[PDB]
């Protein structure tokens, strides 16, 4: 079966085969579309076909379907299952896979990077300040004194689900949050409950605004221990505007990393619950989401106040307004001080010239539309316009519980 | 079975139980979702008709009551004797708003109870068509207090005798492809705009020309007519602070109908049966005048500002789109013509939302649609998740009827 979408700014219609590949299912029915919904220990019997398929796509890739080469690792992989109950990737296939989970990501706009990764295979590690060194080792590779360079670091896969590798911190750089007696928060609220698991492990809290977090690393099962980044190794843009010479006095920062540490990378039927990984900043996360959700540090009131906004109306669009200029003053601050940034107009255009290329050498490039298209100025982006199709693909970054809640503690 | 929304911003979590009796599919399977897809006989009609009067009686409180029972063989009889059956004055008001409060893609469902509905299924020729449309045309309008409204047009029978309006909408201005090469006008109305031509409108050739209507009644050729201009509010565009903004020589129409669409109603078809209420601001600001493929108005207005251009990540696309929005409501609201910008709009249909949960056990909600196409997620729905299903009654898209209609 062929599947199109349509672009409805240019007319152009693709054809998707690609779907036909895809074997996890997607929360919809012929009776409800979950599309907007956010979140929609194995045997030997389910990981033989799950490796074979891996394995198949991987020889075929290569252009080594079928060959010796193909069947000796089959064979070598069934074997070690039916006595070992798991099998080890090699490294070729470590770093394949990863690269394909990132392709695979359908909530991701920056995919036309896809194929350049770097990939830091820490599967001889076994304990968290081992897991420390390999994290320092990622951040100050990836940082680059802000010449950013994507990165993934992969930690040992799970075995019997006891032996867990767990990264406890959601993203390797964050802000701790912290909330008063009065109920407001000092810091990202988003981070309160993660920064309060911190202090109860003994983490001193500076308590101040822009507290980088300390890691709080889980090796085989074992409970997890803090660890803080050496701070030469985080690098922070503090943000000011081009023209409003007040905006620097809002005291300001972020830091140049997003590097996402709570997924799980599926590769031929193994679980590498560890696998942090790192790219550059598309702006808007920074200043339309970090900085002026509500439930984060919402600064819009207090921009606005400063730019002197009529805010007794909502139809003034004075929030509009301050959240343009926030935005601007995120991309210049981050331009300024040669830490590599992506705006959304430039984003979007790259990925829908990836997302074209995908059909035309792939057969499709799966696409979650209510992710890709950024929160702000949706449809003057070129992706507001564009018909998407949504399904799951292997290797794949997959969400797993917060460890906080699963993890037996051992005291 | 029963499912759970959370809105992600309020950690306000809702319990689904409507959409159990989704009736239509989605165009999505369990291997993959469609979201994002524009467009994704006898024995037939009884259970539709059943099915609907079951939920009409349920609503006015008098579920297998007599009076219930006596309909539902009363509409069995008549299908049988005569092929399909009409509707109580009562049975298509409530079907009517009903159709509007199942529509998910449509954030403006607070009002979905207070519309009027005028019935012109007594109508048989193209000329009674345009009176409808006329008299439908000044109540909503209301010298600029706006009434939602929709006029409802005979039902299908053969599908040979369709009455259609073919006119997206009731108000849109024309589209010309100039010998310079470009635009002139609406680019989404050349076609439509070639069709009045080839049918013997005489266009004046401007940018803002308000097409003409195009009627068919009982399966019959189209015919035009103009809509008074005096019956058309239109609205000059300026801005509160740029006094230049005015030279761009820009209006909108004050009135929304659309005039396309299917209600169906207890398994019967009314393929004609425009409807309108009033505008959110970012349809005009945004998407009309800001679509590539429509004024697409950001370069010239982003020159006037003086921003640089150079350069994407200067954002001045995105400030040039902020000031032709508040440019939009500040002239509606000048000219005290009724309109609702994003951020009220979005918030009234959170209240909506959690009414209808309260009181319904869900609505349906199409996200895609819901979330403005500006400032997304500093309004509450881009947080909110929404269940997004088929319910009938229900406005259903058609295929344009030069396609359909043999001449
Ligand atoms: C190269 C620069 C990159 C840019 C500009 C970019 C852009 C983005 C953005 C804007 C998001 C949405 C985040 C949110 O709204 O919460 C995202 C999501 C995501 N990206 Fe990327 N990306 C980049 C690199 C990467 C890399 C290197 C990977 C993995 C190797 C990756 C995998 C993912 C995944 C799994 C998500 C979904 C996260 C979730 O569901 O919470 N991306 N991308
Ligand atoms: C009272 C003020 C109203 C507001 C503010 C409003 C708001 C909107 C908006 C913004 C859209 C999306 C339009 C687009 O982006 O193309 C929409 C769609 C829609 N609305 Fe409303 N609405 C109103 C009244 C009505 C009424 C009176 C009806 C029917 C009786 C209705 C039924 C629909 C339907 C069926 C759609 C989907 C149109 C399509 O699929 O192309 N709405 N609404
Ligand atoms: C309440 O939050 C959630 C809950 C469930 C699922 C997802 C989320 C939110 N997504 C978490 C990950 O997203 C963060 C947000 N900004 C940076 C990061 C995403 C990202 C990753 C990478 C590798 C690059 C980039 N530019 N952006
Ligand atoms: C190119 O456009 C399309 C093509 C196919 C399907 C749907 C669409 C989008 N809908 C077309 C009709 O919707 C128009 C857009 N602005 C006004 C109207 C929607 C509307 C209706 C009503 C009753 C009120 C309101 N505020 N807005
Ligand atoms: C409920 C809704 O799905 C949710 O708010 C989503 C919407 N789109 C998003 N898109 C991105 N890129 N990131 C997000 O966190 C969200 N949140
Ligand atoms: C392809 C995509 O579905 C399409 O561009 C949609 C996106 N969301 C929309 N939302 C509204 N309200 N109106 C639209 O016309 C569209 N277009
Ligand atoms: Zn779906």
């Amino acid at each position: 079966r062929f599947l199109k979408v349509k672009n409805w700014e240019t007319d152009v219609v693709l054809t998707d085969t690609l779907h036909l590949k895809s074997t996890l299912e997607t929360g919809c029915t012929e009776h409800i579309c979950m599309g907007s919904i956010m979140l929609p220990v194995r045997t030997k019997d389910q990981l033989f076909p799950l490796a074979k398929e891996f394995l198949d796509q991987y020889y075929s890739s290569i252009k080594r379907f079928g060959s010796k080469a193909h069947m000796d690792r089959l064979e070598e992989v069934n074997k070690e299952i039916e006595s070992t109950s798991t099998y080890q990737l090699k490294d070729t296939e470590l770093i394949y896979g990863a690269k394909h989970a990132w392709r695979n990501a359908s909530r991701c706009v920056g995919r036309i990077q896809w194929s350049k990764l770097q990939v830091f295979d820490a599967r001889d590690c076994t304990t968290a300040h081992g897991m420390f060194n390999y994290i320092c080792n990622h951040v100050k590779y990836a940082t680059n004194k802000g010449n950013l360079r994507s990165a993934i670091t992969i930690f040992p896969q799970r075995t019997d689900g006891k032996h867990d590798f767990r990264v406890w911190n959601s993203q390797l750089i964050r802000y701790a949050g912290y909330k008063q007696p009065d109920g407001s928060t000092l810091g990202d609220p988003a981070n309160v409950q993660f920064t309060e698991i911190c202090i109860q492990q003994g983490w001193k809290a500076p308590r101040g605004r822009f507290d980088v977090l300390p890691l709080l690393l889980q090796a085989n099962g074992n409970d997890p221990e803090l660890f803080q980044i050496p701070p030469e190794l985080v690098l922070e843009v503090p943000i000011r505007h081009p023209k409003f010479d007040w905006f620097k006095d809002l005291g300001l920062k972020w830091y140049g990393l997003p590097a996402v540490s709570n997924m799980l990378l599926e590769i031929g039927g193994l679980e590498f619950s560890a696998c942090p990984f790192s790219g550059w900043y598309m702006g808007t996360e920074i200043g339309v989401r970090d900085y002026c959700d509500n439930s984060r540090y919402n600064i819009l009131e207090e921009v606005a106040k400063k730019m002197d906004l009529d805010m007794r109306k909502t139809s003034s669009l004075w929030k509009d307004q301050a959240l343009v200029e926030i935005n601007i003053a995120v991309l210049y601050s981050f331009q300024s001080d040669k830490v590599t940034i992506v705006d959304h107009h430039s984003a979007t255009e790259s990925f829908i010239k990836h997302m074209e290329n995908e059909y035309r050498c792939r057969g499709g490039c799966p696409a979650d539309w209510v992710w890709i298209v950024p929160p702000m100025s949706g449809s003057i982006t070129p992706v507001f316009h564009q018909e998407m199709l949504n399904y799951r693909l292997t290797p794949s970054f997959e969400y797993q519980p917060d460890p906080w809640n699963t993890h037996v503690w051992k005291g």
